[PDB]
């Protein structure tokens, strides 16, 4: 029964997910003032021109958009990665204002949104195995302001309402994740963990430094998504974030100067 409300938010997850006062947790204040550029990190590869989006499902957090991955089609490679991570969902965290709803934060600034693309390491042959692992898993982060709208953004935007309580899915094939990146592949990465329970201790972050711009429109319509099922009393799926978890023992890598 965890959640973000009032009685079993992120603040109670411990006492079900003790990792939750883990080494390695996320996510994390990104300090541009301590985190150092790294000369042995390489460019990002993002290869998705070959990937095959299914469904979209709201499961009660969030939303999930999920993809075909038994096969190498939208996958992410280079950079800190070694090996190769298949695309298997995106999905956000967003906020009730538009000043807050992002999970890390840079120099303590919240954003109004975040993207998460989930990639597993395919050593590992399934997402299931994988994020038993500490280099299970991949996730490149997006921050969302609000501004302009993203045009690629709007597809996800117009089958909400059809998606609009928990357990509920829709068809979503032919989704293009490229229309979703800002311009500038450059970002910070360090290790740490999913940030929903189970919160495991087993995502190579790689947060882009460039935010992607949404429109007011765009997330007033995220935020009419709904936490409860169908037949329930309405509660908004808003502010489904985790706050910023200490960094202990880490580095926050920069690829650029
Ligand atoms: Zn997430």
């Amino acid at each position: 029964h965890w959640g973000y409300g009032k009685h079993n938010g992120p603040e109670h997850w411990h006492k079900d997910f003790p990792i939750a006062k883990g080494e390695r947790q996320s996510p994390v204040d990104i300090d541009t003032h301590t985190a150092k550029y790294d000369p042995s990190l390489k460019p990002l590869s993002v290869s998705y021109d070959q990937a095959t989006s299914l469904r979209i499902l709201n499961n009660g957090h969030a939303f999930n958009v999920e993809f075909d991955d038994s096969q190498d089609k939208a996958v992410l490679k280079g950079g800190p990665l070694d090996g190769t991570y298949r695309l298997i969902q995106f999905h956000f965290h967003w906020g009730s204002l538009d000043g807050q709803g992002s999970e890390h934060t840079v120099d303590k600034k919240k954003y109004a949104a975040e993207l998460h693309l989930v990639h597993w390491n395919t050593k590992y042959g399934d997402f299931g195995k994988a994020v038993q692992q500490p280099d299970g898993l991949a996730v490149l982060g997006i921050f969302l302001k609000v501004g302009s709208a993203k045009p690629g953004l709007q597809k996800v935007v117009d089958v909400l309402d059809s998606i609009k309580t928990k357990g509920k899915s829709a068809d979503f094939t032919n989704f293009d994740p490229r229309g979703l990146l800002p311009e500038s592949l450059d970002y910070w990465t360090y290790p740490g963990s999913l940030t929903t329970p189970p919160l495991l201790e087993c995502v190579t972050w790689i947060v882009l430094k460039e935010p992607i711009s949404v429109s007011s429109e765009q997330v007033l319509k995220f935020r009419k998504l709904n936490f409860n099922g169908e037949g329930e009393p309405e509660e908004l799926m808003v502010d489904n974030w985790r706050p910023a978890q200490p960094l202990k023992n880490r580095q926050i890598k920069a690829s650029f100067k």
